[PDB]
């Protein structure tokens, strides 16, 4: 069904799939320790992951894949998706990151846990970049869907006829989301040149999000969701 | 002048700046020794290649070093994927150093093979390749501060390379829809190259000061 959707049907489907805004654990002890703020962030992320899977299952084309391929897309993309959500939430709070409505953190609280101010600075620069570009909500949901479908696709096996069918399918859906982004920009009134340029600028920011996600795992070096956990939530 | 270049001038300039394909040191008639020595010599060519990317030398030396520091392994890797594209299942590190999976950390070499396979399926063209390599150079470090004038300039050059890619595809006969779809497909592969670079880096060298002396000289 996904490949039959027009651009406006794709946008509406992506807007309606958006997950809820969650709150941080209420009234933690402030100031934080390294241990306590990692604890609040982990608990927030663990609760967001559940709604991430519900969102994923509503991204057109995602459910057509095997459960195994779905779990690998989520394994590769989950932190990037959490991060892009954080960046989108933070756009109108320059210099700060809005993890939840009740957990707004500035740069110098990032210094709390070792290794995290560097990622805070990158997250803040991405939020400024999105503010610079006047990123639109309809563009943001297309980007988040691209992250989900693209980040793990290069890891499909190609061993079998099916694996090529799975990976050709993802690329067809990614093509449709590209078409949808372009359609939104033409409907805004951008010229053809401006459309191609904005498309490239948005997709190039996705390589920075991938970088920050990689950087974050590396400073971390068992809080990442396991295959079995992601599979069980997918089947639930 | 970089902002005044036509699409055909951008491609010409990048094609003319392309480094040669280097050989491994083997003499007959260690794997890392060989790869390190190869990368060592490719980096010397990379620095002088970067100075010829339109708009790059307009930046302060500090910003030039910051971009090279962030992109050097991505650049080596995209060069390897390009070379290996017509050798399915193998990585052509050099014409005399062609390795298969067994000879390989293996994870990165599975990822490199998947990238080469993707470029093969898309019939990636040499003119598109040089464009993508320059995008890696200019884009990988820009969000890490490479101030405001520098960042704007870089974005105007990136917009020119976008125009160049679109022009190439229009001249190859692609429809407007195909042009934007292919642009997106090529740029999404850069996210995977960034990931392979990060992984290789964290499985494990040129410092900030090394790159600046190399680029001073
Ligand atoms: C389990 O893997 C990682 C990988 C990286 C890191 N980092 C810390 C050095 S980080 O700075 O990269 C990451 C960005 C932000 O801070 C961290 C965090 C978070 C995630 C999950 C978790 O369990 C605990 C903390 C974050 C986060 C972002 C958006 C969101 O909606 C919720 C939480 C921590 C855990
Ligand atoms: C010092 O930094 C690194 C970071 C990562 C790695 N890796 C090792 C596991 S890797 O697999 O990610 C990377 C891809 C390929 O194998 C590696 C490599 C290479 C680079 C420089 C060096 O001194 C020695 C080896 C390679 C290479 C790729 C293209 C090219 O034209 C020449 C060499 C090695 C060194
Ligand atoms: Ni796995």
């Amino acid at each position: 069904l996904a490949l039959s959707l027009t651009a406006d049907q794709m946008v509406s489907a992506l807007l309606d799939a958006e997950p809820p805004i969650l709150y941080s654990e209420y009234d933690p002890t402030r100031p934080f320790s390294e241990a306590s703020m990692m604890g609040l962030l982990t608990n927030l992320a663990d609760r967001e992951l559940v709604h991430m899977i519900n969102w994923a299952k509503r991204v057109p084309g995602f459910v057509d894949l095997t459960s195994h391929d779905q779990v690998h897309l989520l394994e590769c993309a989950w932190l990037e998706i959490l991060m892009i959500g954080l960046v989108w939430r933070s756009m109108e709070h320059p210099g700060k990151l809005l993890f939840a409505p009740n957990l707004l953190l500035d740069r110098n609280q990032g210094k709390c846990v070792e290794g995290m101010v560097e990622i805070f600075d990158m997250l803040l620069a991405t939020s400024s970049r999105f503010r610079m570009m006047n990123l639109q909500g309809e563009e943001f949901v297309c980007l988040k869907s691209i992250i989900l479908l693209n980040s793990g696709v290069y890891t499909f096996l190609s061993s079998t006829l099916k694996s090529l069918e799975e990976k050709d399918h993802i690329h067809r859906v990614l093509d449709k989301i590209t078409d949808t982004l372009i359609h939104l920009m033409a409907k805004a009134g951008l010229t053809l040149q401006q459309q191609h340029q904005r498309l490239a600028q948005l997709l190039l920011i996705l390589s920075h999000i991938r970088h920050m996600s990689n950087k974050g795992m590396e400073h971390l070096y068992n809080v990442v969701p396991s295959y079995d956990l992601l599979l069980e939530m997918l089947d639930a």
